[PDB]
């Protein structure tokens, strides 16, 4: 995928903040929302496929990333603020609605969009990220003690720490992260007592089967502008996000919905989604075998097929 | 229009040539192409109305203007090059077809788009500018010599001359130009003899009833970036344009088409369009009474009515 061959759009959603996106195709608007720590470019395989399938694709740089604004303040990346900005995005583009498709943190965003702004969301799809109604009893910090696979999230809390490690060597960062599950050089059991995320992983990791050197270098260039502060801030609003989700928990998602699970995502595990039909009875599903966290990159053909089928039906 | 309330798009059509556009709405793509010496902003009254009517509007800064590239070479602004660029624009955006609507020089462009690239043009509409097939006998230079109302065109030929006069005082330039026909302060009949287009006209023109100070100052700010060289270059390719037009070999335009005439446009007079049905069988027509050259600004309600009716039927 060549960026200069793409149409680049820019929408100021408030004085300090503009969102960049890439746009391809004609037809119903489909807004793609990437996760951490990614880019509009993580959708490179879906963009032309969806456009060819008859859709107008808007692939975002989410707030904090690429050519979009990345203010430093933690509170600029709470879900409530992020969602209101996506609604302003649609307004300024003159879109009454769009289909929203998200992955990872972008998947959490699209569920909140469907929940609090159903009038603006035609249909909702998430890759890897389940939708669980807020639990009125437990805080999100309490859920890390119950579920220890999210211990790296505690490491991500302290401003400056994860940033310094992830920005030290961008090429090594992206090569370490973007790998098939069987190629993985990272463990999520205890990270901050271990000293850091990369402490015991190769200084010059090999290039994963999933990615070329050229694709890795694109991410490198992108993260040179703002680095990891904005992206990491997405993790630093757990209590605010929890309190906002609580303001909804009575109401239901009534729009068409798709939950796509990845067999080998060891952080956002397929089973984390098991009882979603209890609160979304009309929920459709996709499941991808031999697929790690980096779904769109790991199994693009399978992602394309699942999304196009669902888009063309419900 | 508030420009910062708009989505701004950018497409690289050649390594060093970028086209800027404003985008609003969902539905079939409608590409608006302004004239001399104007802006995407000349479509300000049409953009929201067309979007509200169910269309996805892409209002261009044409090559040489605003935030689009403005290379200095005369040859970069021949109709053949400008048209091929607009096809590349469509390619990069992933648009198989768009409706093209032009005014003035943008009107000439959309006629050539419909003529040489009908497969990319869903339907074509021109404000003021007729389509008359190239005459293989008479040169464009000989035709300017016949009708004395195009003397300003000769004055526009030598590079540097008209630029220095139009750039001298941008505010006076736009206030002198953008006026209703009954308000006009300019000698279009004879310009080159006098030594100036504004030589006789008021040093401090009043504000036409058509425009506010705020609107005039927008054009002033746009023309600060690249000035008048690019815009004037559109006029400096008469022989090349004629040679390209002859390559059509008397082929017809077979797609849906609309010709809108303006009663009080004294440069692009309604009679200049009178025999157009002979080379465009199906041609539909609109006509606006009490309308001077600056059609979109002069009679925006009538323009909107005419265009929406035509779009919805054809
Ligand atoms: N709701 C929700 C939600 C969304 C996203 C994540 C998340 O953390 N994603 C993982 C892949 C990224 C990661 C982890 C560790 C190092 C580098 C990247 C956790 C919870
Ligand atoms: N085909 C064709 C074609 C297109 C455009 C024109 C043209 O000249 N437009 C006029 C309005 C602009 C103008 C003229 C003089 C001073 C300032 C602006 C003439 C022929």
């Amino acid at each position: 995928c060549n960026p200069s061959d793409m149409s680049h759009g820019y929408v100021t959603v408030k004085p300090r903040v503009r969102l960049h996106f890439v746009e391809l195709g004609s037809g119903p608007a489909v807004c793609l929302c990437h996760g951490f720590p990614e880019s509009w470019y993580s959708w490179r395989y879906q963009i032309p496929a969806l456009a060819q399938a008859g859709y107008r694709v808007l692939a975002m740089d989410m707030k904090g990333y690429g050519e979009s604004s990345a203010p430093p303040e933690i509170e600029e990346y709470c879900m409530e603020v992020l969602c209101k900005e996506m609604v302003t995005f649609l307004d300024k583009l003159g879109l009454s609605q769009a289909v929203f498709i998200g992955h990872d943190w972008g998947g959490m965003l699209v569920w909140y969009m469907a929940l609090f702004y159903p009038e603006r969301v035609r249909a909702v799809a998430s890759l890897n990220t389940p939708f669980i109604p807020a639990n009125p009893n437990m805080s999100p910090l309490e859920s890390i003690k119950a579920n220890p696979v999210f211990d790296y999230q505690l490491y991500f809390q302290e401003p400056g720490v994860a940033e310094a490690e992830l920005e030290q060597n961008l090429s090594r960062t992206f090569k370490s992260l973007f790998r098939a599950s069987d190629e993985s050089v990272l463990s999520m059991h205890k990270v901050c007592e271990a000293g850091g995320l990369f402490v015991n992983s190769p200084e010059e990791p090999s290039l994963s089967r999933m990615v070329t050197e050229e694709e890795i270098q694109f991410y490198v260039q992108q993260f040179k502008k703002s680095g990891f502060r904005g992206p990491l801030n997405w993790y630093r609003n757990m209590e605010r996000n929890w309190k906002w989700a609580c303001k909804s928990l009575g109401r239901k998602i009534l729009i068409p919905a798709l939950m796509v699970t990845a067999e080998k995502d060891f952080v956002l595990v397929p089973q984390m989604s098991q009882h979603m039909e209890d609160w979304i009875p009309h929920l459709k599903r996709g499941h991808i075998e031999d697929c790690g966290h980096w779904t769109q990159m790991d199994k693009p053909t399978e992602v394309n097929q699942i999304l196009i089928k669902w888009l063309d039906s419900d």
